[PDB]
């Protein structure tokens, strides 16, 4: 998910179905 996630400037509007397709949770 999104709040797995070690990025700052990952997502736009906080998506996560987006963020995933790079983030590996
Ligand atoms: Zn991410």
């Amino acid at each position: 998910a999104v709040y797995y996630c070690i990025l700052p400037k990952c997502a736009a509007a906080a998506n996560v179905a987006a963020h995933t397709t790079h983030c590996f949770k």
